């Protein structure tokens, strides 16, 4: 599923993303634009054969299992294609879990180099919440 913007920042409120550990509403709905194109069925190879997948680019090397990235963890806990789904119930559980491991947002090179310091209130510009 692509999600619009306003589609996005109302699911992501709904699943409790806004605010969620100090980042608000807009730095969420920028790093999706950024990582995924709000697409849910986004995925990207790394260098090191893991795999990023879903709105939030969650990497296999760490966060989900794919069942070829040997030498990995699984630390949400879900198969790796539950972050494709059209529902994001699973890519907001495991980014909860991501954004709490230590260096915020950080864990996103995306946000960090896109969307850390800038207006990201301008994501949310618009929508009803
Ligand atoms: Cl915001
Ligand atoms: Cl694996
Ligand atoms: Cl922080
Ligand atoms: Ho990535
Ligand atoms: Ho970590
Ligand atoms: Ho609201
Ligand atoms: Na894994």
């Amino acid at each position: 599923k692509v999600f619009g913007r306003c589609e996005l920042a109302a699911a992501m409120k709904r699943h409790g993303l806004d605010n969620y550990r100090g980042y608000s509403l807009g730095n969420w709905v920028c790093a999706a634009k950024f990582e995924s194109n709000f697409n849910t069925q986004a995925t990207n190879r790394n260098t090191d054969g893991s795999t990023d997948y879903g709105i939030l680019q969650i990497n296999s090397r760490w966060w989900c299992n794919d069942g070829r990235t040997p030498g990995s963890r699984n630390l949400c806990n879900i198969p790796c294609s539950a972050l494709l789904s059209s529902d994001i119930t699973a890519s907001v559980n495991c980014a909860k879990k991501i954004v709490s491991d230590g260096n915020g947002m950080n864990a996103w090179v995306a946000w960090r180099n896109r969307c850390k310091g800038t207006d990201v209130q301008a994501w949310i510009r618009g929508c009803r919440l």
